[PDB]
């Protein structure tokens, strides 16, 4: 039932800080495996026709980690951007300096967060049910969505998002993700 | 105090299984990274002091990452050989026949954990102090050895153990794994 999305830019849009080869093989390989083993997984289940968010919030095992693997990835896609880098804008701004302090703050307390998380996992700016903006990092597959707080920016830290281009240093590839950060997205985000 | 053990082989002696590149990277760095973040987070605690499978049993968080981590890579390269492959003998073939019906319901066995373990981890032979052959897998640096279980034989399947040689494509790297395994070791760990 699910669909594999097109990327939302050409393979060598995001060059030279994620390249070309990364997106082939984690769009093209890695994104569109979750897609098809949660197509195969869901079928015949109470799963099947469910929407993904609803996958996410109700099951475990390998449904969810296939299918929050596939939000994430979709999610992650579009928080990068050949556009994409400066700095945040309008509301979005003011919200990262009243909560963190100052911008460079917060993009310090992410940059911590996706560099210091063990093992494979996402870096997050979320927004708990108050409204109010937090940095949070997740293990594996996890969503915060669970927790019932909406993703606003994610960053993959499994090692296949950089190991073609950094190897073993995330701290580069953590900067690299700065340079193509969509904060036009963020911001969508942001206002619902 | 600890210190980076030298590798068992010159860094090309597992071509073209593991290529030079993977073990300058996973050893040079990844293993000498653990090593120096254990130093620097040991000292000055109860910690400091104590031999490295207590620190293992008794640690947390950091401290434990990168104990079990360096413990395990340690204990990896001597589950390698350039004169690795083929089959097992002696008591321990027997042992493995007995418990898993043949070797080759074993190999199978030990592969889909190694392969079917979601995001980074390690998959095991292990012997229970009963005496029981088993195959598991763990998550990110976690070791059996702290469910009172002895480890036999590893495989790292983070995915910086293979992602230069095979990308996306861990059960390719896994057959590889087949074609270097260090027998000798594994039976010396069995007998002891
Ligand atoms: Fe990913
Ligand atoms: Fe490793």
């Amino acid at each position: 039932a699910f669909e594999l999305p097109d990327l939302p830019y050409k393979l060598n849009a995001l060059e030279p800080h994620i390249s070309q080869e990364t997106l082939e093989y984690h769009h093209g390989k890695h994104h569109r495996a979750y897609v098809n083993k949660l197509n195969k997984l869901i079928e015949g289940t109470p799963f099947e026709k469910e929407p993904l968010e609803e996958i996410i919030r109700k099951s475990d095992g390998g449904i969810f980690n296939n299918a929050a693997q596939h939000w994430n990835h979709t999610f992650y896609w579009h928080c990068m951007s050949p556009d994409g880098g400066g700095d945040p804008s309008g509301e979005l701004a003011s919200a990262i300096d009243k909560t963190f302090g100052s911008l460079e703050k917060f993009k310090a307390l992410f940059t911590d967060s996706a560099n210091n998380h063990f093992g494979s996992g996402w870096a997050w700016l979320v927004k708990d049910n108050n409204g109010k903006l937090e940095v949070l990092s997740t293990v594996n597959a996890r969503n915060p969505m669970t927790e019932g707080k909406k993703p606003l920016m994610t960053c993959d830290v499994w090692e296949h998002a950089y190991y073609i281009d950094t190897r073993n240093d995330r701290p580069k590839y953590v900067n690299n993700f700065w340079q193509v950060v969509n904060w036009d997205f963020v911001m969508k985000n942001f206002k619902s």
